[PDB]
């Protein structure tokens, strides 16, 4: 078996290899990349997402989210407090202000130490889940707005035609902005391109060990666990690498820099934080290997994790037995 220790693999495709997206994902998996839950892809030196990022300041962040923490440094939840709209230019200025800017640090490891020591004592503001794309329409390779759709994948694999669409989301981050432990909707893949700015550090649990993380989460957030059989779907729980190690949870870490892609694989739990002002673009996608994960994906039915229009059809077709109870949480 390839990659038995479930290490995060890093790929350097040639421009020729960068033409066929599906084929390269399949290649990565043939090398065992999916066992880690996360892979890095460094694009060919000839490739660019777009010409410049000089004219992005007038993008609107309609609902910036202030991420307020509760708990202890290594085991906490965050809730999102809605703030007034601001442009990306205004957001960048805020990110760089004395209150929010990245502190002096020696290296990525030093900054990681500072993050887990001090994150809960601050409330950074995130521009998340903004529908849109920063890929030039003339960028033909690995353009996250031009991928084959999950709906068409389901149709190709299973022969059923369904409603729904599948578009990218932009994320504007600052120091300490945080993404909680989660797998994707319906345990889909995700692909994430860091367009511009400071790095993003990722943590990931191998898919074959996802249930170990779930068990620890139930122990660490016992009230949440009683309230919902899949509360990590709420995307609000954080557990530090120190606490993961103390509890023997297998995981890996890696830092993504501007110009690099990350792919998360089905049922690969991940979490992380931004180093400073940045912009990422991400979208879910599927492959034939995803279908069995989609069938088995655990759902939030307590209702906290609202399920999108498009995910309705996934549950309806792949999980017909759960559909009724699960749609009540939606309604
Ligand atoms: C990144 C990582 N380091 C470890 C060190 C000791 C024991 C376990 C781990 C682990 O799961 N991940
Ligand atoms: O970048 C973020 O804040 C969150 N991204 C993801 O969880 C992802 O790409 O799957
Ligand atoms: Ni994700
Ligand atoms: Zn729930």
């Amino acid at each position: 078996a390839q990659n038995p220790n479930c290490n995060i693999m890093i790929f350097h495709p040639t421009k020729e290899e960068f033409n066929d997206f599906d084929k390269y994902i399949a290649y990565m998996e043939s090398q065992g990349a999916h066992r880690a839950g996360l892979a890095k892809i460094i694009p060919p030196k000839e490739w660019k997402a777009r010409e410049t990022y000089d004219n992005i300041s007038e993008i609107l962040i309609a609902t910036p989210l202030q991420q307020v923490a509760s708990g202890r440094a290594g085991v906490f939840t965050q809730y999102h407090k809605k703030k007034k709209a601001m442009t990306v230019g205004e957001y960048r200025h805020l990110a760089n202000s004395k209150k929010y800017q990245t502190p002096p640090h020696q290296n990525f490891e030093d900054l990681e130490r500072k993050y887990w020591k001090n994150r809960i004592y601050n409330s950074p503001i995130y521009g998340a889940d903004i529908s849109g794309s920063l890929f030039d329409e003339n960028t033909k390779q690995w353009n996250l707005g031009h991928l084959g759709t999950i709906q068409d994948l389901l149709e190709k694999e299973c022969g059923v035609v369904i409603e729904g669409v599948n578009t990218p989301y932009l994320y504007f981050g600052m120091w300490k902005t945080t993404f909680a432990w989660h797998t994707e909707d319906m345990d889909l893949y995700s692909i994430n391109y860091l367009h511009l700015g400071e790095p993003k550090t990722w943590y990931v649990v191998p898919p074959e060990h996802g249930q170990r993380l779930e068990r620890l989460a139930r122990e660490l957030f016992p009230g949440s666990s009683r309230g919902c059989g899949a509360f990590l779907r709420h995307k609000v729980a954080l557990i530090s690498p120190t606490v993961l190690k103390e509890n023997g949870i297998p995981f890996n870490r890696i830092t993504q820099e501007a110009g690099e892609f990350m792919v998360t694989f089905p049922y690969g739990y991940h979490a992380g934080f931004n180093h400073g002002f940045n912009c990422a673009e991400a979208i879910n996608f599927a492959t034939p290997r995803w279908i069995d994960y989609g069938k088995m994906a655990s759902q939030c039915s307590c209702g906290e994790a609202r399920v999108t229009f498009s995910m309705d059809a996934f549950v309806r077709i792949l999980q017909p037995e759960r559909y009724d109870l699960w749609k009540r949480g939606q309604d």
